[PDB]
């Protein structure tokens, strides 16, 4: 028999291990020859594995690279202009790789060039609330200062945007051991912690979904018209550079001015964590000087796109996608995900060679340039948006399969909650102590739902990965799953060796998943999801689960507004329309579910499958959110303060945020009311797609 | 048998006559009680005729009405401020209606209030090229002048926009006999010509597809957030008022300054047609003074929406829509169309009572407030956009059925050209001299295609009617057909009694169509189209006809650019990508057509029907055209100089228009190149929707 069990049993931990080793021997930086060679290898193997067609889709996009003959670094500079301390020019390479070439040194991709010199201000994690505390409570002015900020908590591009709007002239990002050194574990090569010479690479763009900075809205193909650099989307205006904690210690130890306002501002280094501006009396005349010489360059990137044509509904696409480009060796990020995808393709191809085809078409993608802003997935989606709009059932992402070894982590649309619960009840837990128990059971025990007893936690989708264009721009039901750690407050900060040269095959094989059983479990969850989506006769979406969360989000946004009762009285701010819409959605979704269970008629079925597929689509507003035209979903958007986190009712949330500080309250509350109207209208309109059609 | 012949034979001229009489006894101005009563009557009759459901959909939109106790008028005012001549306060009512109440006097809907006084400038038809001639060649300055312009050639809202941008302080529109008095025919009541006291009403908005000025993007429902008046879309900033040619003669006869630049500026009145500014020497101190006191008011409007549920594909909608609101009695506009729709509903309902149902769902609509800017159709489409986007097959409009008695006039998407040719070959011509000949034969003889021998003329869709939101915003295949005159250069000017009190049942019954045979022919064309769209197993669209016109439009826009060869050399302006895309579209459409003819499989059929239905949809760009976000179709938009006319490749056309006058040619040509990229990309993307799906 060719059923899900057949598919799942064909998946092998040993194959995932072999592929991970194969993908992590050399760096695969986007836009380099090594990454094009790997693209061609994947294309060849996917063909051999049995896919119907496998093509490369290429685009020419803006990328950013250090200057190989003019290195980036930071100095402390004395009175006469002597550089008395310099940060490192590279991370000490790990054992056995000290002769690997083409390791890109640490840098902040898309930083402009410059050599700003000035006094430091320490800004904690450079969050919106950190800058509020500095400016509003401590009365510290960042204008013309170099800001130094620890990585963690929020996406680094939000830190840089926040520093820019505070008037900083440069930003120094560093990894504090408080956030990147787990107590009781040794530094790499002897454990999974970050060494003091380790540094986290990463882009610092604020693209808000646009894709290639030069071609927002349209694919960066051969004849594309490109914006000039000055009109490009999302580029920072001040130099930025990341460093390790040995270097950070040197920059922070001399800091003077005000003490940290409280303990949540102190990391684990043996320094005071003074906010400054500048150094204590004796060194008051020393300054910090950045030297940044990276260049932005239009460069070709390559996505691999494989197709397994559906036997019954070939014009319905279920997509499994994840990226292939890495900062250096990509031992976790992305190759632990890419190896999982490779073994999924292999398993589907085995069934296919025995005569099976899925009901719907499955597209597999190896995206390029994810690390430079989701560029490959986004340009491809821009090129194919009409096909995806009218045919896309679902998108399952497949970046890193592991960031820990504790339990499952799933973020998805409410439409997939039931599918995930059901699938996980049928899979074996890989966890010690849960042998012979289901994955659902271990996951629910280790990660309890905050709302419901006997259910696991499933989070909203944010952004910072390749599902963004499919979900937030195009309104295609999306999900992601991986194995994760038990470190709640580190949820968005990365595992310690994130985007460092130390993220290697050996890291994974020695410290994370020596038996590749967590990888295998993730392959079963991602592959199982794709299988059910592509093969179930009725699409495995439950609209009633959206109704439940919509009520939760409506209660939440109302509660935020109700912190301002006088203003809601003055400006007649009512949430009645939104609750009415949610109530109607709940009622109509209940009735639709009855019909779906109560309906041999392929037209009624497909009519109903189209209602299910277009339901996520109905939450899209073609006008986008305010000043973010590529974030079009009215229920979910990446937080304006942290791209990694999702926000619900984002248009109303942003209208309410810090509203007590707005100069014209009439205008500000008017915009809250506008956003309430838009949300109520969109929820009612989405509900009406589930009504009987005629 | 229940086939198209059965449907067509049930249609009766005598019924169309009865309904036209019934709909034209009293005025039905949008937002008045009389128009709500007619809505309720139609709703009741459509129920009795057999439709499955018939509901009213209401909205509260910005409308505009004169002040009943403070009348609008224009004066010539002497030196001391004595008003020595006043324009009329109303049109002399026609015989037997001199005691009808609630006839709205002539006014320009949405005019602001004001009493500007100044010197006149005569601006011909107030077209872009008329203002070019005045300002650039004659060096006449309109700043602070009252402009007087004859109606005709272009939509009146474009005239007002052009006057506003010339710096006019008011606009006077009038009907010249050159454009509204056909030689050899008598004035109304004794013929179909405009009397000198007759005046054409009409709105002067520039909404560019937005719908209700206060709620762009969203339906004007009960909880809608409305823009304040100062941020409303499309409102004119200077007072405007229309008058008849008896009054115009009085204003024009004294005109001094420069002579008309040439004869195309002279109408048929016994005046010099001097451009001025101001009056000849003796009257040099007299001025013209407007008195406008109309008010804009949010007012409820009502659409009637009837549904005939499809037997096989109930989730596919074929829509027949036209408006019900009239300026006064609406004898031609809209009731000659509404009576046709009423008899179509009756015929479909007769078949239905005998057990028949169409394959797909047919929606019938009686729209409100068309005269105030397409408000009813647009608000409804805003409310239902997700259903229409994913389910709308086609929209057939049904405003006035006749504007003459000479031959057929059809404007539609290329996807419907074959359907129209085939249907008209099967219908009888109503024309004298063509008895026993097909409508195709008479139409082709009287209105030859300019490209093809043995084919009739079919024009592009522009705007100025209720199909605009469906076609240009949402990308639903649309068409319209009516009987028309033989008066080429009057194509966009209206029949003489257009929007006047003289447009009555008697006008039609005596002078246009005494036997109602032209009405019947139009009912057969509109109803026949709806029947085939709603009942053909394969949708009756031919994609190859789009390929042919795309090549024609590409040649045309290239030819415009090639008037500037030096600039195309300097800025490397290439149309190669656009011709490549058109070539690919032609190739793929040829292959798709072969498969469509060469393919018992309902999934393949419907897959292919979805490819056909979504092909018009593929020409939509979600980002819209520059500064016109609601005009989203890349191939067709209403001309920026004349809303009634369609423009092809509008984004490139507007980038090229008057480019030799732009201050920064580098920037201007860069935008031409951008628009070429967008067009080539969109044509290629639409082509790819016709490729095999997987
Ligand atoms: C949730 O679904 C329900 C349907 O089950 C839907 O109910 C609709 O509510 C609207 C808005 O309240 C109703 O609108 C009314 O319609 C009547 C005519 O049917 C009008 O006369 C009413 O207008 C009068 O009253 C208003 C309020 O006092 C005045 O402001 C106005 O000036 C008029 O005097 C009003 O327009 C509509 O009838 C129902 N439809 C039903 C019950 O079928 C509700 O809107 C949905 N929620 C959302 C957010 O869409
Ligand atoms: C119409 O359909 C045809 C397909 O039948 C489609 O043809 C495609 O054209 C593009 C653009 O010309 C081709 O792109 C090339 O792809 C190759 C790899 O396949 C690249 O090496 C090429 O890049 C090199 O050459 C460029 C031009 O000199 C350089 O600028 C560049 O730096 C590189 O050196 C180039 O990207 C593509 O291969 C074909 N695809 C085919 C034949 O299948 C055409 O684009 C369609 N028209 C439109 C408007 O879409
Ligand atoms: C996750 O698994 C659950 C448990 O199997 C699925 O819910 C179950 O779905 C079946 C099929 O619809 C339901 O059976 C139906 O019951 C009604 C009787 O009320 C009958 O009319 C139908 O003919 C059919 O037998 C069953 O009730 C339901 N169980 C529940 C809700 O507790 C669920 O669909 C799965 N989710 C997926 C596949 O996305
Ligand atoms: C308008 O009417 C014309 C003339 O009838 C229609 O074109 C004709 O359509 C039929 C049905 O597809 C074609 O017949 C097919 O011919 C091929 C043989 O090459 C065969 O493989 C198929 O099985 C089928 O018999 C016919 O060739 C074609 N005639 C033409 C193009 O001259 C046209 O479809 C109508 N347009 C509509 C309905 O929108
Ligand atoms: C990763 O595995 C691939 C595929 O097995 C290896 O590429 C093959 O290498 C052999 C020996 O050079 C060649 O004969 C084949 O042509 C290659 N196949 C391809 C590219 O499809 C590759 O060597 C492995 N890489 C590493 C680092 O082990
Ligand atoms: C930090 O690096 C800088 C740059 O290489 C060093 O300063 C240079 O030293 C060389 C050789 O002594 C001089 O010729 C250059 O003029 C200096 N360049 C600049 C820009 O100052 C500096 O010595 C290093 N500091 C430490 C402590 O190692
Ligand atoms: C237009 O026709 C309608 C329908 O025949 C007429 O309305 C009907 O009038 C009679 C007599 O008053 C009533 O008994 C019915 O209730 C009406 N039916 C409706 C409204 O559905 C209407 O009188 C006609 N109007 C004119 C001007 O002739
Ligand atoms: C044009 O109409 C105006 C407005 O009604 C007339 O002027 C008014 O005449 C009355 C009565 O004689 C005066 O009391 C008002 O003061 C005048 N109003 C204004 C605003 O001027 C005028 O007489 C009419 N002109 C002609 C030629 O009929
Ligand atoms: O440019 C972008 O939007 C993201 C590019 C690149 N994305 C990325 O590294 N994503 C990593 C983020 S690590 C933090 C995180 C965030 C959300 C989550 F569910 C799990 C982990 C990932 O999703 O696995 C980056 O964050 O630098
Ligand atoms: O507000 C608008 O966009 C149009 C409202 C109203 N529309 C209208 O009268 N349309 C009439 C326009 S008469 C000129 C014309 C234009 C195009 C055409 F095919 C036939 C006639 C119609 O289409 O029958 C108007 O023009 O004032
Ligand atoms: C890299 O280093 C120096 C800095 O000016 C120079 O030789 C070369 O132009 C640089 N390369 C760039 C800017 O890509
Ligand atoms: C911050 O500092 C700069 C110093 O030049 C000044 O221009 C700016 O106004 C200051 N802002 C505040 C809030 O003190
Ligand atoms: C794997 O699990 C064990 C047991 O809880 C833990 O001690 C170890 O640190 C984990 N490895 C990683 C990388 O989290
Ligand atoms: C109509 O006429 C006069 C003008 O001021 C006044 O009595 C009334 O306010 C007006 N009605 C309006 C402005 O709707
Ligand atoms: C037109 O006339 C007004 C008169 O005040 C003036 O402001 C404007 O600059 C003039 N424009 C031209 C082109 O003469
Ligand atoms: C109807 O047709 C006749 C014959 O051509 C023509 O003389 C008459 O003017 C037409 N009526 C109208 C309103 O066009
Ligand atoms: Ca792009
Ligand atoms: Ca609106
Ligand atoms: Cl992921
Ligand atoms: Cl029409
Ligand atoms: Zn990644
Ligand atoms: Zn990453
Ligand atoms: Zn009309
Ligand atoms: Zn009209």
């Amino acid at each position: 028999k060719h059923n899900m069990k057949a598919f799942l049993d064909e998946l092998k931990a040993e194959n995932i291990k072999k592929f991970l080793y194969n993908f992590t021997q050399i760096p695969h930086l986007a836009g380099t020859e090594q990454n094009f060679q790997l693209a061609k290898q994947i294309q060849s193997q996917w063909k051999e594995f049995g896919l119907d067609s496998v093509e490369l889709a290429h685009y020419d996009v803006l990328l950013s690279y250090p200057n190989k003959t003019h290195p980036n670094y930071i100095s402390i500079i004395n009175e006469d202009g002597n550089e008395i301390f310099n940060t490192s020019l590279f991370e000490p390479p790990p054992p056995g790789y000290e002769n690997v070439s083409d390791i890109v040194p640490p840098f902040s991709a898309f930083s402009p060039q410059g050599m700003p010199e000035g006094d430091l201000v320490y800004v904690n994690y450079a969050r919106t609330e950190d800058f509020f505390k500095l400016e509003r409570d401590m009365k510290i002015n960042c204008s013309g200062k170099i800001v130094i900020a620890r990585y963690g908590k929020v996406f680094r591009g939000n830190k840089v945007k926040n520093a820019q709007l505070a008037g900083a002239k440069g930003v120094i990002l560093y990894s504090d051991p408080a956030d990147y050194f787990a107590p009781g574990v040794k530094s790499y090569p002897d454990g999974w912690n970050l060494p003091g010479g380790g540094v986290q690479r990463g882009n610092i763009l604020n693209l808000n979904g646009a894709g290639d900075p030069l071609t927002p809205g349209y694919p960066a193909n051969e004849y594309a018209y490109r914006r000039g650099i000055a009109e490009a989307v999302g580029l920072p205006s001040i130099p930025v550079h990341p460093i390790g904690y040995y270097d950070a210690q040197k920059l922070l130890e001399k800091m003077g001015g005000s003490a940290p306002p409280d303990s949540s501002w102190r990391g684990s280094l043996k320094v005071p964590y003074n906010v400054g501006p500048g150094f204590t009396g004796n060194f008051s005349t020393q300054k910090v000087k950045m030297h940044i010489h990276s260049t932005n360059e239009v460069t070709r990137i390559y996505n691999v796109i494989g197709t397994l044509r559906g036997a019954v509904e070939p014009d319905r696409y279920v997509i499994l996608g994840g990226h292939r480009d890495s900062w250096v060796f990509g031992g976790i990020d992305p190759q632990s995900g890419a190896a999982v995808v490779h073994e999924i393709v292999r398993s589907f191809g085995t069934l296919k060679k025995e005569g099976w085809r899925p009901r719907r078409t499955i597209l597999f993608a190896s995206w390029d340039a994810e690390e430079f802003g989701l560029l490959g997935s986004t340009e491809w989606a821009e090129e194919n948006s009409r096909l995806l709009q009218e045919r896309g059932v679902a998108y399952i992402n497949a970046d890193s399969s592991i960031e820990g070894n504790y339990t499952l982590r799933v973020d998805c649309t409410p439409l997939m909650y039931s599918l995930v619960h059901n699938l996980t009840k049928e899979l074996k837990s890989p966890d010690e102590g849960f042998e012979g128990k289901s994955l659902y059971e271990s996951w629910t025990k280790k990660s309890p739902s905050p709302e419901f007893s006997g259910m696991p936690r499933i989070s909203k989708l944010g952004s910072g990965n390749d599902f963004e264009v499919f979900f937030q721009r195009l309104g295609i039901a999306s999900g992601r799953a991986r194995y994760t750690k038990n470190w709640e407050t580190n949820k968005f900060s990365g595992y310690p060796l994130y985007h460092s040269v130390y993220e290697t095959y050996e890291l994974v094989e020695k410290f994370y998943d020596p038996m590749f059983k967590y990888h295998l479990t993730v392959a079963q969850v991602r592959g199982g999801m794709v299988f059910e989506l592509a093969n179930s006769i009725v699409l495995p979406f439950d609209c009633r689960d959206y109704a439940v969360v919509l009520r939760k989000y409506a209660d939440k946004i109302y509660s935020i507004s109700m912190k301002h009762p006088q203003e809601m009285k003055t400006y007649s701010v009512s949430f009645d329309s939104l609750f009415s819409a949610v109530k109607n959605f709940t009622e109509i979704a209940s009735k639709f579910s009855e019909r779906l269970q109560d309906f041999s008629n392929p037209i009624v079925l497909r009519m109903m499958n189209d209602q299910l597929m277009f339901l996520e689509r109905a939450f899209i507003d073609p006008l986008g959110l305010p000043d973010r035209p590529f974030y079009r979903h009215v229920i979910y958007a990446p937080s304006s303060h942290n791209k990694y986190a999702g926000e619900s009712f984002p248009g109303i949330y942003d209208a309410l945020f810090d509203i007590e500080s707005k100069v014209d309250p009439s205008k500000a509350w008017g915009e809250v009311k506008r956003q309430i109207y838009v949300a109520a209208f969109t929820v009612q309109a989405a509900a009406e797609t589930l009504s009987e059609v005629a």
